[PDB]
């Protein structure tokens, strides 16, 4: 019969007072397997091709030599390679925690639990003072975590004197006297002083894993500050930058879910304790990376001054609430997502009162849970908003046309006689804003060059533009509507006739009809190099052709005539036909 | 002064006490004031110079602080050291006091002081919930305060629960027979659910003895909120408003120094506890009235956009720091106050960055103590900042002329060619600014109507105007500058003359015997300023126009002046006519 190999999980040098099981792998099956521990018979199992033995809570006694052996009816033969087990015991060194925090009111009181493995009798809790307090409890046994403990209650803890514990532990009569310090735990006392105003430099949301600094700035006769995280963490700064005043650095290399919560400095001077710092809430975004939200606003990013304006937030995962942000910095409050039942979206409206210039800026929407309150989604793509104002219209002028062709480029021009700084376009539609600084031309107003790459389909539409100063934040008036028109797309193609003379004198009539077999719904007069708004009728049928007249009334010799009619339908207002064939009149 | 009581300061009930308050100096009155309680008058015509409250069978209500006063007619001034009075009971019932605060992180022990008058020699503390959990503390006692005690640390406390404990004290060898029980103390437990919006109606800076409403809204979920002031107080509100949403009332009839603080909103719900509510500060003024504080602004209360100013807000009174405040809500951070060595004032001086709009609006300045940061001063006289813009400039006309005598009425008017809701007028050297809605005339243009009262010698100097618009919160770019003349106030007048001809088809000359720096041309229009070349101790000038018009012809009139004043006048000169 083979050999059998014994096993044991966890390694054979163990702590005390922790399970362990011995594997006694066998390829033959077994009826009974026999643990032999220093050469004497310690167990027995029957059927279950390996078999276990379980010395759950190891003692310094079970260590020691073990063997396996394997058993069949017919026969036994084997054993095993024995695996020496060590117990290593454990250190004298108690263990001191703040069973609550360590934030205390002046003339109160904070419990502090100690333990240790110790089968000692009795702790002691002492303060580090002039005056020495010490306590002593007895030792309480916890089945469970099969440590020894003490609860200690300090206190009245007043905010003159500075509170450090240690914790030691012995026996009534016993040589090795009194046992090793625990680590100092240091008590948060809430002084009557002055509060330290906290700040964040780079803000209070930051992105995982990168850097960020929390200074508290308090009476110039501090000594040291702390900085207490609500999640049950403590830092200490005892060297502050003396210039300008006292300033206690606390730097954070990369941030992660521990460093996230609600913080709050403590600060202790020559005249005692202070009363504890504003709740700076930290929050650290990159979490739940998967399902990015979606903002978007109606009816435009562009509204009037004290305007109605909702934001539309809205995420297919089930975040529990939606929050937003403008810049870098929280914005409003949040608010609860509402599951839709038709687009399945988890929508928060975020209704914003009569606007106001101080609303203009980058906003972002997050989402977060609420068992979670500073654990943040990834952020949105970005919607600008630009609140107009009660400046002096500015002018949108374009060169190159009204009516275009897909192979032409479209460079779009806007300037008032008021010297602005910065304009912005808008596409009545869309959401994007573009703004340039503006350039100071000979005639003495500035202008904005808004370059537009090869006109496609989408191009087509309304552009208004807005006016700003440097150190001015509210925006101008709207300008003057700009209708932009794309030429070429309908299939549908109209022709053009005249209803005269081509020679027409000074002060001739004219009524031009262009009309078309299939259906249109509006017909637009078209002047070569229309820099002008073009002429837009509706069209009256009176056979199955679409028709619509232009009267002219007292032509004039710089009207030289118009040459190009175009079709349009109601469902597409600034989407063009093509071109009907030109017809030349001279005056 | 100095208290003395006999017995000692904890005094059986039921038995007569005697203060004795020893002075010294001798005082007319004495006065006892608990917690004014009592007074004596003895006009030095009593023998004894000390004077005696006697308090025949002292009950529970006589326990307090107690403080003596010795006053003399013509001044009181000492306060004694205050002495504890404690009257001790021999009922049964005990009392529950919260330690240190209600408050508790989850998972953490809140140790809670069970103290009574009898020789129980156990105690229970108990909390309100379906599971029964039970402390049993043997009674210490304290020879000071003769009175039995125990403490205890509830916990571990957690999230879910609410936590409503209750203190009772029986025998040991009978149970079941408990005493009746203590005030209910209720932890407030910082949970992790969402934090509650914690809000105040009024705002966050009271006047004294004034009403206020503090509100926190939070979960949906919610069901009890509670007002936590870090002063060791608890409020707690049930009945809340259902719309819209969960709101929890708290009303305050009237704010004292025990309301002023830092409060917090707890909230416990369906979910359980939910993370306290942001450090909402509550700040009562109306205090120290007596040493009111005075604020001013350098270079002037109208700055350009992205320039250096600087608040000077200073006291009489040794003040620790002063803060400023914009509207009702509080602005920037306190600063410390610097004893000025010679004009005996302790100063503080607010420089501000790069001016922005924002801080367009109302001023003041108050003054308080490091040792109670929530207890301000009286507020101080408002001063009104207005930073100006880079909107086109508004034009400054005067109707009915620039240069006036005494007795007159002068209306300045103000327009600008854009739609401007409101107008602003600043005098240059002033604090205050006037402000005025606008007027939209036929010619398309807002007009303002500045009327001045009646114009005196300090009225003339130099008026500036600004252009607003309603929803706007910056101002317009400065009017050009507008001079106003006072005439009357030198006694001096000099005379004019004209050399060619009554009827002109010419350098005309103003002289004075007396020394006169500058002389002013007026046009019965812009006045012409002529300055003055002393030939034979005659002061004199001429006024070359190298052309002559039609409307020029007219009847000009000289003024003298004097470096000193610049726009202080003096009488009419007689007229000549060209
Ligand atoms: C704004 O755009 C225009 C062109 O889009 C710039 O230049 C003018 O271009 C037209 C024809 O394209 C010429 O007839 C003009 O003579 C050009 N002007 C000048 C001054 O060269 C114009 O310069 C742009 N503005 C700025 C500030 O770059
Ligand atoms: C066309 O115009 C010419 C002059 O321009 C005129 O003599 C002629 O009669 C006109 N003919 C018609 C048909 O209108």
């Amino acid at each position: 019969l083979p050999k059998p190999i014994l096993r044991v999980q966890p390694d054979s040098v163990v702590s005390r007072w922790t399970k362990v099981t011995f594997f006694c792998e066998e390829t033959i099956g077994a009826n009974e397997y026999r643990l032999y521990k220093d050469g004497k018979l310690y167990k027995t199992v029957t059927k279950n091709n390996k078999a276990e033995f379980s010395l759950s809570n190891v003692d310094l006694s079970n260590a020691g030599q073990y063997e396996c052996s394997y058993s069949t009816q017919y026969k036994s033969s084997g054993y095993s390679d024995p695996l020496k087990l060590v117990v290593t015991g454990h250190y004298w060194t108690p263990s001191l925690l703040a069973q609550a925090s360590p934030v205390v009111t002046s003339g109160g009181y904070v419990t502090l639990q100690c333990e240790s493995w110790h089968n000692d009798h009795k702790f002691i809790l002492t303060v580090e003072g002039p005056q020495k307090l010490s306590w002593t409890q007895d030792s309480q046994y916890n089945y469970s975590t099969r440590k020894y403990h003490a609860l200690f209650s300090v206190g009245p803890v007043t905010p003159n004197q500075r509170w450090i514990c240690r914790c030691y532990s012995y026996d009534r009569n016993r040589p090795y006297v009194w046992s090793p310090p625990s680590e100092s735990v240091e008590l948060l006392v809430s002084g009557n002083l002055q509060k330290p105003t906290i700040k964040a430099e780079p803000g209070s949301v930051i992105t995982s894993k990168r850097a960020m600094t929390i200074w508290c700035q308090g009476n110039l006769d501090a000594e040291v500050y702390f900085l207490h995280n609500e999640g049950s963490q403590k830092t200490q700064s005892t060297q502050t930058l003396q210039q300008p005043g006292n300033k206690g650095k606390f730097f954070i290399p990369s941030m992660t879910r521990q460093h996230a919560g609600q913080y709050r400095c403590y600060c202790y001077g020559s005249a005692g304790w202070s009363q504890p710092s504003d709740t700076l809430e930290l929050v650290v975004t990159g979490i739940y990376e998967h399902y990015k939200p979606r903002l978007s606003v109606l009816p435009s990013p562009v509204v009037t001054a004290g305007g109605n304006m909702t934001l539309h937030c809205a995420s297919d995962f089930h975040y529990d609430k939606f929050i937003l942000t403008k810049e870098d910095k929280k914005f409003g409050n949040s608010l609860d997502t509402e599951h839709i039942s038709s687009s399945r979206q988890y929508r928060a409206l975020f209704i914003i009162g009569p606007t106001t210039p101080t609303h203009t800026g980058t906003f972002r929407c997050y989402g977060y849970f609420k068992n979670a309150p500073q654990l943040w989604s990834v952020p949105s793509d970005l919607q600008q908003i630009l609140i107009s104002g009660l400046s002096k219209k500015p002018s949108l002028l374009t060169h190159q046309g009204h009516i275009l062709d897909p192979g032409m480029t479209l460079t779009l021009q806007c300037y008032s006689d008021i010297n602005y700084d910065r304009f912005a376009l808008h596409k009545v539609g869309g959401a994007d804003i573009m703004q340039h600084s503006s350039q100071q031309t000979d005639t003495g107003f500035s202008v904005a060059n808004f370059t537009l790459g090869y006109v496609s389909s989408s191009t087509g539409g309304q552009y208004r533009c807005y006016g700003a100063h440097n150190l001015s934040s509210e925006w101008s008036a709207s300008s003057e509507p700009l209708d932009i028109l794309i030429t070429g797309q309908l299939p549908l193609t109209p022709s053009l006739s005249v209803k005269p003379n081509h020679t027409v004198h000074s002060g001739e009539t004219v009524s031009l009809l262009c009309w078309s077999m299939d259906s249109v719904d509006t017909f637009i007069l078209s002047k070569e190099g229309s820099a002008q708004q073009p002429l837009r009728l509706k069209s009256k049928s009176h056979d199955q052709q679409s028709q619509a007249e232009f009267s002219m009334s007292a032509v004039t010799s710089h009207l030289s005539g118009t040459y190009r009619c175009y079709g349009a339908q109601n469902s597409s207002f600034y989407l063009l036909s093509s071109a009907s064939a030109p017809v030349e009149l001279t005056v």
